[PDB]
């Protein structure tokens, strides 16, 4: 599924990623926008052969299993598959884990590059939430 912008930031403000750890709405956007344009289907391999699954491009070197990412863990207890559902639950439930694990949404190197430090609330300008 190819969310839409305000579509995408009432999915996530319903599943509580609003302020989640300290982090407005508007990053979470921001990072799903530059990860994945907001597709749930989108897959990007990385350099170490893991693979990043979904809106927020969850790395399979730690949080999902792909059975192709060898020394991995599977910290989210997923399938990586269930990452790219037209329904954000894993995503989000997965995300959460992610943005608590120490760096924050440092996590996402597009969120650092992209996002981190600037107007990120104009993600959610013109969104009815
Ligand atoms: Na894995």
């Amino acid at each position: 599924k190819v969310f839409g912008r305000c579509e995408l930031a009432a999915a996530m403000k319903r599943h509580g990623l609003d302020n989640y750890r300290g982090y407005s709405l508007g990053n979470w956007v921001c990072a799903a926008k530059f990860e994945s344009n907001f597709n749930t289907q989108a897959t990007n391999r990385n350099t170490d052969g893991s693979t990043d699954y979904g809106i927020l491009q969850i790395n399979s070197r730690w949080w999902c299993n792909d059975g192709r990412t060898p020394g991995s863990r599977n910290l989210c207890n997923i399938p990586c598959s269930a990452l790219l559902s037209s329904d954000i639950t894993a995503s989000v439930n997965c995300a959460k884990k992610i943005v608590s694990d120490g760096n924050g949404m440092n996590a996402w190197v597009a969120w650092r590059n992209r996002c981190k430090g600037t107007d990120v609330q104009a993600w959610i300008r013109g969104c009815r939430l």
